[PDB]
């Protein structure tokens, strides 16, 4: 086998979003130019793609120009404190490092030889994106825009799509007001603040909105199964997504939707927010805190550990990023073979995991 990991994995890609890459790869599939070598295969795309990767200290977009489906006779899993899990092949290469007065040091270890206690390189902060254009009766803004972000925010954050009808509860009659000044601005259909019995409430009877937002990925509330980020919000730029996340927070969230939590920790890492990911029973808990509580740093050109409150100290000194390292809990080999995946780049890294984290094939 080469350096591939599970088909589960979730790349983040521009032309697709953040995707399973199994599901990539079925898109991208003889694409090109194919050689079969028994249960290998590899693709040299017609038409590269683009995703994100490590790049002189960046978390930028690159080129993915290859992609690879194979099989492993068993795989590596790889569990760490804030709740990134990859599984891998064993050859698969990972970053352990440290912050140093010059930047990090990097230094490449194979998955199956990667032991708890490891401080592995994961994405803080993701840099990139671009004004999305969307798709008459209710005027649409026609690119997504801070605004028209900013509505979805309050909308996904508490409110519903009933019926034709979107409502949206809160105190704060100020935030209310704004949700339908926003509104009557974006769409030209306003509500009226229905004072509910339960407390204060915002209604726009309008059975035509609820339907562009539909198409627009809205889910009809939250606690809904398959409730997902809208997709363009993870390709749109950072004061877009800036926007959409200061209305969603008025600080955790808990969601029955694994996808959406994953979703949700990408959406963060593109504001350089600091996320953690727990599981209680079957819901999902994300955790909104700048990094870990333990740092592995370079003093006297020697290796050390600093609690946070020491490294900030430190850091300060030196003039302090899109990398961190979390802290690695638990590592475990699966004996089961199974169908495995790859996607070369540039910079030989991209970014993927169920959580921002630094592959290296
Ligand atoms: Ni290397
Ligand atoms: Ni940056
Ligand atoms: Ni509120």
């Amino acid at each position: 086998s080469g350096k591939a990991v599970d088909g589960d994995t979730l790349v983040l890609t521009k032309e697709f979003g953040l995707i399973k890459i199994k599901e990539l790869y079925e898109k991208l599939d003889g694409k090109g130019r194919k050689i079969v070598e028994g249960n290998e295969e590899w693709t040299e795309l017609e038409k590269p793609i683009t995703v994100y990767g490590y790049k002189d200290g960046k978390i930028v977009e690159i080129k993915a120009t290859h992609v690879y489906k194979g099989v492993s006779s068993g795989m590596v899993e790889i569990r760490t404190r804030t709740g990134r899990k990859i599984k891998v092949t064993p050859i698969h290469r990972l970053f352990t490092g440290r912050v140093t007065k010059d930047g990090l040091i990097l230094k490449e270890v194979m998955a199956m030889h990667v032991k708890p206690g490891d401080r592995i390189a994961v994405v803080k902060k993701i840099d990139g994106g671009e004004y999305i254009k969307l798709d008459g009766e209710i005027k649409v803004p026609e690119i997504l825009n801070e605004e028209l972000a900013e509505f979805l925010g309050y909308l996904m954050a508490n409110g519903t799509l009933k019926s034709g009808i979107i409502e949206i509860y809160c105190d704060d009659e100020s935030l209310l007001e704004r949700v339908n000044s926003l509104s009557l601005k974006l769409f030209g259909v306003g509500g009226r603040i229905v004072q509910k019995v339960d407390g204060k409430a915002l209604v726009i009877q309008s059975k035509p909105l609820v339907d562009v937002l539909r198409r627009l990925g809205v889910p009809e509330d939250k606690k809904v199964e398959n409730w997902k980020v809208p997709r363009e919000l993870l390709l749109s730029p950072s004061n877009v997504v800036r926007a959409f996340v200061n209305a969603y927070i008025k600080v955790e969230i808990t969601l029955a939707s694994e996808e959406g939590a994953y979703e949700l920790s990408y959406l963060f890492a593109k504001l350089g927010i600091y996320v953690t990911i727990s599981k209680s029973g079957e819901y999902y808990k994300v955790r909104v805190s700048g990094n870990l509580d333990t740092i592995p740093v370079e003093v006297n050109g020697m290796p050390k550990v600093l609690p946070y409150e020491d490294f900030r100290k430190f850091a300060k000194s030196i003039g302090l990023q899109h990398i961190i390292f979390d802290e690695v809990i638990d590592v475990r080999y699966i004996p089961e073979p199974q169908e495995v995946y790859d996607v070369t780049t540039e910079t030989h890294n991209f970014v993927g995991g169920n959580m921002p984290t630094l592959l290296h094939n």
